[PDB]
């Protein structure tokens, strides 16, 4: 069981604006 968020960290080549 991993205790982690469901959002992406900064510093990415690809990733549409769905986390702001």
């Amino acid at each position: 069981l991993e205790a982690i968020p469901c959002s992406i960290p900064p510093e990415f080549l690809f990733g549409k604006p769905f986390v702001f």
